[PDB]
């Protein structure tokens, strides 16, 4: 499904970062990015070769929703300045583009190795659309700190940093990893280390019987599990919860998403032990990519449905 | 000796490692944990006991974590040390080429210097922040940035330079665009005749100048300087430092016409190794172009 939001613009930029095998991600924003949209990385970079080509299988659950291939339709709705080096590459290179791709010129830029992406006036060449994004600013940029929060959590041993500034003011904080291997300890750099205090380890357990006949499984069902399933939740006790499901995230093969259905089981099993309160969430489903589909569609869903709810109602227990 | 001493010396040991990205990492301003991490060429296995100077110096006096990772080692490698310099422990430790020291509470071993860091953390942290700026400025085609966290919050960027080879461009990234407004570029000029007779400089003194002086200052136009001098940057051979005459002058100069305002001053002075020598011919051409470009 074709999208044109804050949400996905940053999302693309990030993708193509990661995909650069990156360690260090810089995200710069003004006016909360009416202004401009900056994202560098220390990446493999853009060879001179494939300069031109900036702009000219198992299912990808990050392409759910894409944007406008990304950089082709950024260009067309924006001014995109990049400046990248190679390893391959003894200098580096600044090139600017205009509306249909063409790189209006390219200058030897000394860099350090990595790539870093400038997009400046985003939906400028659509007025409707650009009024629209300066009027919901708060909406659009609220959509893109819950998907940036997601990449901070599950990105292990990558430092994530954002900041935001208004008109002539400072620099603002928005969200900082430190480059941890846990998850644990990026979910202690987004939201604090006393958002770890009221947060219970993911515990997997096979699916009870109780549970199986509920769902309708078979032994022969539930044999041949392969749902791999970590993360934290909120304890279940009265008070240490949260109001809604403002800190939810979920990741199948560590590729941020939102399964309905298992979204609306999580909490259904929280409301079990918590009816008044929303628990924080941080789930990885690990499964083999080819039982993954999208219309979201998972091979043997009751199977792993069953082994979620299990799982919770003995930690809640 | 303090927290501005103990960061530069983890940046000059990341930059001779030929280090293209520098990450400082802090908690509760440095009192807690002082992290700097790089992408430079790391430390093969043999050299990991002749590590313990500075690195000596800071294990004698806090708890010292190092991870690294040499281009021609296939896995990295974690060591512990203790308040003698020994390796603890050393694991093996999976991680990009570079090297990650970790310098945590820091001062412990004496109570009184550590007693005094939390107590005067306001006061350090700035003459920190004055160190790290100054790096950060200078290091052209270097990715320097630096993080804090305070407590149970969430960590917090501090400042991020793009990696960019210019000076123009790293000022901008850590005092903003609105600080590029008010300056202007530093022009340098044969000291003047009026200039060098007020030194006592013959015309054969100022035969051999090898000063080449680069940089920017801010507009002598009322309002547009600063309150203090509480950004003004000096480097001899791009190495940050204070030369109090130089200081003392370049504000001397912009007083001449700002009376009421300080100038932003960033300014790098390349000379020979040797040379500082013939100061008086340094000063006669610093005066003589601040004085062509204000006017
Ligand atoms: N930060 C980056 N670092 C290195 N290469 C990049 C970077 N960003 C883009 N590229 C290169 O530009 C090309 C086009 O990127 P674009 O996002 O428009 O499409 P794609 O990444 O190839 O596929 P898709 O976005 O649909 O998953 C990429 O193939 C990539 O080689
Ligand atoms: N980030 C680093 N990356 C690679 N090698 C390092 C790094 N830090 C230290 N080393 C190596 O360990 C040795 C000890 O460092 P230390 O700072 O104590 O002394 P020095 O760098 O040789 O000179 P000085 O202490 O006078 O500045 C260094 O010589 C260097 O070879
Ligand atoms: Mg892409
Ligand atoms: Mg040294």
């Amino acid at each position: 499904q074709v999208v044109l939001s804050l949400s996905t613009a940053v999302k693309e930029l990030v993708e193509n970062s990661l995909d650069a095998g990156a360690t260090n991600i810089d995200l710069k924003l003004k006016d909360y990015g009416v202004d401009l949209i900056e994202v560098s990385d220390n990446g493999c970079g853009v060879e001179e070769e494939n300069f031109e080509g900036l702009t000219l299988e198992f299912a990808d659950l990050t392409q759910v929703e894409t944007f406008g291939e990304a950089l082709s339709s950024l260009c067309a709705l924006s001014d995109v300045t990049i400046s990248t080096c190679h390893a391959s590459a003894k200098v580096g290179t600044r090139l600017m583009f205009d509306h249909n791709g063409k790189i209006i010129q390219k200058t030897p830029y000394p860099r350090p190795r990595g790539t870093t992406v400038s997009v400046q006036q985003l939906f400028s060449t659509l007025p409707v659309r650009h009024k629209e994004f300066q009027r919901n600013i708060k909406k659009e940029y609220a959509k893109m700190v819950q998907v940036l929060h997601a990449y901070c959590i599950i990105s292990a041993g990558i430092r994530v940093s954002c900041t935001n500034q208004l008109g002539q003011g400072k620099r603002q904080p928005v969200v900082c990893t430190g480059g941890s291997p846990s998850i644990k300890e990026n979910i202690g750099s987004v939201f604090g280390q006393k958002q770890l205090q009221s947060l219970i380890p993911f515990v997997q357990l096979p699916p009870s019987d109780s549970v199986c006949e509920e769902y309708g499984l078979s032994c022969s069902d539930a044999l041949h599990n392969l749902f791999y399933i970590s993360g934290f939740i909120s304890q279940c006790t009265h008070g240490v919860g949260r109001s809604s499901t403002d800190r939810q995230f979920f990741f199948i093969n560590r590729r941020p998403c939102d399964p309905a259905k298992v979204c609306r089981l999580v909490n259904e099993v929280y409301h079990m032990y918590n009816r008044h309160q929303y628990p924080f969430v941080v789930l990885n489903i690990s499964v083999d990519s080819e039982c993954v589909d999208i219309s979201i569609l998972l091979q043997e869903e009751k199977l792993l449905l069953a082994v979620l709810k299990t799982s919770l109602i003995g930690m809640f227990d």
